[PDB]
């Protein structure tokens, strides 16, 4: 019934990588290229993409919803252009989660002006549990997570109607 | 192994996911490894996944 | 059937004006003939041992 957005990984903590160049025309905002606001598209800095080792411990008292993703490029040339490492990986781990994502390079038809793909993943981070991210490229690093502050009875209702100011 | 027995056989195996590349060489000495299992119906290839995980 | 190798076939539904791309440096079972869905309707896959009876 209610979320509470918290910053688990600040955008300014990515010193060794480029964090403010992950934009594209497919996600415009007031005429400028942008991206999803709750994740960060990290780009290689000075033609180098050092291996990332970041961890977050859920110091809160509630379940945490963490969203991250992987970027699948179009060809080998774009992979070197953005991350400089021909073969990359994203390894994510918690008490229960054990995940290693490998980017899939394939020629694809353009959708919304882009041929690449953004595959997003998630997990529920229980209190006192920690999530560990290791990646040397193609990492869509999280910035904001969701705190489950009130559970209850709800549903996802499919309807074209909108608010009617009634009870 | 060949199932010379007359009844169905339930066979169990597994794979180890280490903590880091140091433990991979510490225990097996080969950084890239695989496990391939094949039967008349099964065709499976397992690759270890290295990640930092909480202690259980 | 006298072979220890295996063929793993995959399929997708290609919508009009969409493009399917293939890149492979080996082990590729390339398509030659596709199928057009020229008519959709109420059908079923019936499991039976019988055959045609030339009736209605």
């Amino acid at each position: 019934n209610h979320f509470e957005k918290i910053q688990i990984i600040p955008k300014s903590s990515w010193s060794s990588h480029e964090a403010s160049l992950g934009v594209s025309s497919a996600c415009p905002y007031q005429g400028k290229s942008s991206f999803f606001r709750n994740v960060v598209w990290l780009i290689k800095k000075n033609s180098t993409y050092p291996t990332i080792k970041r961890s977050y411990n859920n110091t809160n008292q509630e379940d945490l919803l963490v969203l991250w993703g992987i970027h699948h490029p179009n060809d080998a040339a774009e992979q070197t252009k953005l991350y400089q490492n021909p073969t990359t990986y994203i390894s994510v781990g918690t008490s229960t989660l054990n995940q290693r994502l490998v980017p899939r390079i394939a020629t694809r038809s353009k959708v919304n002006g882009q041929s690449g793909r953004m595959e997003f993943f998630w997990t529920i981070l229980k209190p006192n549990d920690a999530i560990n991210f290791e990646s040397n490229g193609n990492f869509i690093a999280p910035e904001y997570a969701y705190k489950i502050v009130k559970k209850g009875d709800s549903t996802i209702m499919k309807s074209e109607l909108e608010y009617g100011n009634c009870n």
